[PDB]
């Protein structure tokens, strides 16, 4: 049992996870076999060459964010005897300079978010193995440093350097004498307003250039933003990129461009990704000479180029878009326009690989949906945040300018062609809503204030939908025919539906569910279901997972006539059931016994349970996960293993357990993970301490208990050393609440 | 000292407030002389022959919600000869308490289990004017029909108001007293009205038949449509002898057709509710509209046809016959476009002052049509789809939109236009072209990201009250909104800035440009940076709401740049600094708050420190609200720092000691603190009038002999009112928790 770090296996190389643990110095109890050491988010103030003594197998050290919330003091040569050290992360440590005597074995060095104003030869010129060097966020909106001092030729001796990041520094000009090994050069937010033919001298290998945020268009930035005088644009000589023949990635986001010189791309015919977000390029999107110079571009982002105060009728797309033969993804959010016509998108219909069209946040009122049938490989049509109506006729390493998360959930898009119409004005489903759509497999209509009474005919023009997201609407699905035109439906998400037509004796009528042969996942969370009117147990032979949290099972199960005792019983294939957040005080024995026999995972967290009948687990021989967190439980059984042989994970955090019964830390030999964190335990008793057969417990959580650190914590501490297979994570947070002189200390730190 | 009830008076006349007080039985220590006693929301289990004894003068008793049923003995109330008004709501009564005093003018038994309405319970109560029996046999498993025994009401003779709403009745009871003015029959499952149900009720001014055959749209109670698509069935001559009717409620009766004959003999009809029916067809023809020349209020909301989104609203020409109409409610018709053509019939109407078109999903409107009206004051267009123009309580009125459509504070300034919750995501150059002279304008919650530059409002340049709430506006430009010279109220609450520029945002200079701006609300704007070179000068600003911003950041500024940010607001009388995460205010910063202040709120910060001596700088301060902070320190010499302070609110802090000698003060709130005791030294006679209210409930008082010194001071100063005496509660010692401190 290592302490204070959690040691873990990773192929060959053993990692010490030692972060966010309130340490004040480098621990001297780090395993000598450890190869990586994450000491980030602590209170370390001093590093010497003693700090890492006899840790010769160290390959990576992360010291980020120390001291967390005057700088980290690193003595000259502190790291110098670590011969195998490759990666050194020293981010956000308030360093006033580059540490001297860094080891030449380094291939990766991060010094972001410090106060380094001076990049010197003395600091880094001997790091001749360096491949990646991160120096971002150092001389940044800082009254003391007007401009980063880059010693002339400092990087020229770094002949293996492949990645250099200087973003978020007051640079003013590109540093000369960069090594020609450079592949990736990040100069975002550096206050460079002019780029000449000589800035990229000898950089014949460059594959990425990032010049975003120089002369920004300030639109909701998470960092300080300041436009160039006159909101002017970055000035890039015609010939600045003429030698950059390997460039694959070019980021020109937020440079206030109004004009794109076609000649910039002349010698760059393999460019793959071009970011032009947050500029003023509507004119260029219409004439676009540069579009003819990009035969291999795959991703083009032109988002948020709208003209202020403008709402043109139509988007104006140059016919030159038809020259983007390799295009796969087009991002055009925030152009801002009233209607998309068949004709306006003609240039794109020729593109054989175009699979993503992103038109979110354009306030589009009307689209001729049939235009989408005329593409070869359209797979994602993203139209969230527009104004379609019913048709009745921060992390400092972020990519900040690009929409980087999947546009549509991958669980939904994996089914096939995907259409996202969330956050529009589709307040009911018009009879023509889906007319002339391609064969949609994945559909999002979330958050449209949609009050449709579903009747079995609304989705019939797109009958192959497999994943249907209808969350945050006002739908009525009381009709047994609701959604039954969707016979291949697999996943239905009705989370947060509030019913606007409640009829006493009808709502909620859930009969439609029985219709689907292939329905696997159903989310009825936060539907405030407190009444049910189905004659018999609804039966499904397919349903795998039912989410029923945020409803009123407390009312359904307090029914005087016990009508709802059996409501889940006909879910014959169900393995996962979520009954969280249903205000449950006690579940009636007969209601619990009628849960689906097939259950493998049952969540009853965040209720108000004060009683749990453990003996009812005998009825569930497949039960592997039982989640009782966030309740009000006081007692546990002293014979869990008489009630289950399958249970693997038992989660009991945030309850009021003060006592562990004799014979609880077993016998349940199937139990691998037991979570007792955040309860009222003052001690861990002898007898709950037994050892039979093999306590194959491999995770025991205990942090957050008011422990008593007298010699009554001695048993448990001895146990902890007998059973080393049992991991106790976060040992550092298993804290004494008493007596006063032990308070705040780890239960580990007290002597025999 | 009055206990356990708080006993205020109104005439000479005395009222006993004894509600929500955890009482087990009726107290005996009630001021023997009280006229009105309120005992609602308690645990009172029994009312007896003996429960109210010394009270010859009691005119009114309230026993609602006891407990949370109430056992009442025969003749229990007879000893009290003056009783006019008796309230027994939600008491779980199985029967009308027999032998009730004939002195009764008002009786309410709503929300009980009274399935049988007996001549024995009520027939001899011959002086009653108002009787409430609603919510008795309502979706009840044990009662299938309310039984109203024949002629039970016939004798009641002075009865003016009868309510039987929310009861399974199925038929109107026969034999009703002809002195009735108001008859409530909402939600009674009466599917049919005959010629005979109402004949000879010639003094009727109000009839309520709503919720019979409902259209079930978001009801806050159970709702069961008639089977079929079936409307209520009202006989052609049902209202023939109802000549006095002013108020008719037919909401939610699934009407598809209005029989004009129903109105043939109702020359006085004033208010007609037709919400939640199926009246689109009738709205387009409406013969019945010709029969209504005195109607003031017509509600036709939520009559939409399922699944249809017609291009235009189809209003009958017959609407021109509504000569007296003051308000038209047409929510939830659902239509795409409003042209001038479609509202012709209304432009006839000389007194139409309110047009309510909320929730119609309207895409566009010819706004100029609103000029062709004589007396239009309120154009309510909230929850539509207008775009940027370029190139519960059982006494509720459940069906009608009852609150003012627009804040009265806004509407008071003149013609009011409400375009909140539309899609005006920026302000188009044509947004307000051809509008009338708007004085009150609501643009709340439009995701509006307009950069205000001083020209956006030039077509309605006399706006006095502007609601710009819950949007994303940029007002950094010094010209922002300066085309609105007459602006008096600006509400910018919850504005989230989307174009932050370091060194510019927030720039509040535009504020100086107005000579009659009075009220400015910048709450929850997340202001943590300010770029005005000098103190901003307003001579007109009287109230500034600055809550939910970051004064903590502004005031911990290393260069002390924001020390004087409010100083130049020289007329400020009210300042709200709540929810600014304040742990301390620099002495310099506090000294620079306007000397004009009469009212200062710094509640719900995290103040661990307050410099009392600085109140010297505020000779006009009347109210200081320090609630919800973390203060422990009270000065012994408040008198030395202020002779203006009237109200001092200190609840929800951490104070445990009152200093000895602790003039102007009338109201001191020390409730929810950590006071274990007030000591001998903290107390000093004599009365004069001094302070007239002290709050102390929610303190963990030590109930030993120490508290006796206080228990005597209390008796020695009777003009010092202490409320919620029942909640001034012992924590020490073990048996004393948690008795009151009257013991
Ligand atoms: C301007 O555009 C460039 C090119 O798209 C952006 O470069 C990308 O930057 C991100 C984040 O710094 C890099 O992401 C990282 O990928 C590595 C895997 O190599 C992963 O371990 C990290 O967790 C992270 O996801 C990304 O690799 C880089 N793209 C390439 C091809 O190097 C840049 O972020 C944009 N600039 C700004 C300021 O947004
Ligand atoms: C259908 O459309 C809705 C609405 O556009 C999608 O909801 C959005 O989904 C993602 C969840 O993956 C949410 O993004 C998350 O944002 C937080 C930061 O606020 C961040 O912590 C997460 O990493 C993630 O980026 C997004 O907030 C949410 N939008 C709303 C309004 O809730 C939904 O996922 C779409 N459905 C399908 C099947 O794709
Ligand atoms: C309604 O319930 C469904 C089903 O429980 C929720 O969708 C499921 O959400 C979880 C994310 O909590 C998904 O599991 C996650 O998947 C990712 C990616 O493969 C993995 O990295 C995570 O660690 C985790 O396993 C699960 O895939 C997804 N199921 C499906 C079919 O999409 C859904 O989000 C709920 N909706 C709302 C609005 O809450
Ligand atoms: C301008 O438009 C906005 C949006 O319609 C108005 O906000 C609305 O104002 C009223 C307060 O007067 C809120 O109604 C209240 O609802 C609560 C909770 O249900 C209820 O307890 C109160 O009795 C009251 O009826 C309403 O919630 C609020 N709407 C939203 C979305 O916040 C605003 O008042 C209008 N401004 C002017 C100057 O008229
Ligand atoms: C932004 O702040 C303004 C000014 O404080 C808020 O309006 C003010 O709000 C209070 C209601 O909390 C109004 O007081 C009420 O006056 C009526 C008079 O009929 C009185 O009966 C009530 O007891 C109460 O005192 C006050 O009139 C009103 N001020 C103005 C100029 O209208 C406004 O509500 C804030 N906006 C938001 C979204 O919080
Ligand atoms: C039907 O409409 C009438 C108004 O015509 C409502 O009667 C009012 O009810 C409220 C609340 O109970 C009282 O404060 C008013 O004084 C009543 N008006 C009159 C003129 O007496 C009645 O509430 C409506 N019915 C329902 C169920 O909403
Ligand atoms: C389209 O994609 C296919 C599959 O990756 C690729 O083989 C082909 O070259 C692409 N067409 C282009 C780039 O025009
Ligand atoms: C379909 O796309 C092709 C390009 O391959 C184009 O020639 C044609 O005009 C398009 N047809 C329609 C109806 O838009
Ligand atoms: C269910 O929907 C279908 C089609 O709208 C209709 O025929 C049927 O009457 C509906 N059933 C109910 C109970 O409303
Ligand atoms: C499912 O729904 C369709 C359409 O309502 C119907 O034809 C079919 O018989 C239903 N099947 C089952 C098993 O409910
Ligand atoms: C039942 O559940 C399993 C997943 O546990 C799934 O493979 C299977 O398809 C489901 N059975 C049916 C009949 O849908
Ligand atoms: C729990 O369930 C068992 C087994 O069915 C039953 O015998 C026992 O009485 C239950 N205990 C309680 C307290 O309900
Ligand atoms: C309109 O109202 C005014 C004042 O309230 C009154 O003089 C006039 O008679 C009303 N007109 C009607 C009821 O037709
Ligand atoms: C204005 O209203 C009058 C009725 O007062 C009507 O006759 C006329 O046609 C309306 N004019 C316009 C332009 O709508
Ligand atoms: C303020 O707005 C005016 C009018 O639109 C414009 O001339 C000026 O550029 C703006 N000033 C600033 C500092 O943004
Ligand atoms: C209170 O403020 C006055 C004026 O700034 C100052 O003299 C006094 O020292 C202050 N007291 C404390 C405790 O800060």
């Amino acid at each position: 049992r290592s302490y204070p770090c959690d040691e873990k296996k990773q192929n060959d190389s053993v990692i010490a996870e030692c972060s966010n643990r309130r340490l004040q110095e480098v621990p001297q109890t780090v395993g000598k076999y450890v190869t990586e050491l994450d000491l980030s988010d602590n209170f370390i103030t001093h590093i010497t060459n003693e700090s890492f003594q006899g840790l010769q197998n160290l390959t990576k050290i992360n010291l980020n964010h120390n001291p967390n919330v005057n700088g980290l003091n690193i003595t000259d040569g502190a790291f110098l005897n670590l011969k195998n050290l490759r990666e050194l992360l020293l981010e956000d440590n308030q360093l006033p300079q580059i540490p001297s005597g860094l080891p030449e074995s380094l291939t990766e060095l991060s010094l972001i978010q410090n106060n380094i104003y001076n990049i010197t030869k003395e600091g880094i010129s001997r790091l001749i193995n360096l491949k990646n060097l991160y120096l971002a966020w150092n001389c940044y909106f800082n009254k003391v440093c007007e401009k980063t001092n880059i010693e002339d030729g400092v990087f020229e001796t770094l002949t293996n350097l492949e990645l250099l990041s200087l973003s978020f520094n007051s640079l003013s000009h590109v540093p000369p004498k960069l090594p020609s090994s450079l592949r990736k050069l990040f100069l975002s937010n550096t206050q460079i307003k002019y780029i000449s033919e000589e800035d990229f001298k000898g950089l014949i290998n460059l594959t990425l250039l990032d010049l975003s945020g120089n002369c920004p268009r300030c639109f909701n930035a998470p960092f300080p933003c300041v436009p160039c005088d006159g909101g002017a644009s970055i000035n890039i000589d015609r010939f600045a990129f003429q030698n950059l023949t390997q460039l694959r990635y070019l980021n020109l986001s937020s440079t206030s461009l109004r004009k794109i010189n076609a000649a910039w791309f002349k010698n760059m015919p393999h460019l793959k990704v071009l970011d032009l977000e947050f500029n003023y390029l509507v004119g260029e999107i219409a004439s676009g000479a540069f579009l003819t110079m990009l035969p291999r571009l795959e991703i083009l982002d032109l988002s948020f180029n709208y003209i202020k105060g403008s709402y043109p009728q139509h988007i104006n797309i140059s016919r030159n878009f038809s020259k983007l033969l390799s295009l796969r993804a087009l991002h055009l959010r925030g152009y801002v326009f009233q209607e998309l016509r068949e004709d306006d998108f003609q240039p794109l219909m020729q593109l054989p690989n175009l699979s993503t069209i992103n038109l979110g946040i354009n306030f589009i009122k009307q689209i001729d949906f049939k235009l989408f049938q005329n593409f070869s490989n359209l797979e994602i049509i993203y139209l969230s945040e527009n104004r379609i109506s019913p048709l009745v006729k921060f992390d400092p390493h972020s990519n900040f300018y690009h929409f980087t998360r999947p546009l549509i959930k991958p669980q939904c898009a994996a089914y096939g062609k995907a259409l996202d119409l969330s956050l529009n004005s589709i307040f009911f489903i018009g009879p023509n809503q889906f007319e002339n759509l391609p064969d949609i497999a994945c559909l999002n209509l979330s958050a449209n204030s949609n009050a449709q009474v579903l009747s079995g005919t609304e989705f019939s023009a797109i009958p192959h939908v497999k994943y249907l997201d209808l969350t945050n609407n006002r739908l009525d699905f009381d009709n047994a025919s609701a959604l039954t035109e969707l016979s291949d439906l697999e996943v239905l998400d009705l989370s947060y539906n509030s019913h606007y037509f409640r009829i006493a004796g009808v709502t909620h009528h859930l009969e439609f569910i029985q219709n689907f042969t292939n329905l696997k996942v159903l989310n009825l969370s936060h539907n405030n279901i407190y009444t049910l009117t189905d004659k018999y147990n609804l039966e499904s032979k397919s349903l795998v997972e039912l989410v029923f949290s945020g409803n009123r099972l407390d009312i359904l199960w307090n029914d005087d006539d016990n009508r709802y005792i059996s409501i889940f019983k006909g879910l014959k294939n169900l393995t996962r059931l979520d009954l969280s957040l249903n205000r449950l005080k006690h579940i009636p024995n007969e209601a619990f016994l009628n849960l689906p026999a097939s259950l493998t995972e049952l969540h009853i967290n965040d209720n108000m349970l004060k009683f749990f009948n453990w003996t009812l687990l005998q009825q569930f021989p497949r039960l592997e996960l039982l989640d009782l967190r966030g309740n009000k439980l006081l007692f546990l059984t002293d014979s869990l293993s008489d009630f289950t042989s399958s249970l693997r994970t038992l989660l009991l955090s945030h309850n009021r357990i003060s006592h562990l019964p004799s014979g609880f830390l077993s016998e349940v030999s199937s139990l691998k993970h037991l979570d007792l964190s955040s309860n009222l335990l003052k001690t861990i008793n002898k007898s709950a301490l037994e050892t039979k057969t093999t306590t194959k417990l491999s995770m025991l959580e205990l942090h957050g208990n008011p422990f008593e650190c007298t010699c009554d914590i001695g048993d448990f501490r001895r146990w902890m050393d007998e059973h080393l297979n049992v991991k106790i994570p976060r040992l550092v947070d298993v804290i004494c609440a008493s007596p006063g002189d032990q308070r705040g200390k780890s239960i580990v730190s007290l002597e025999l």
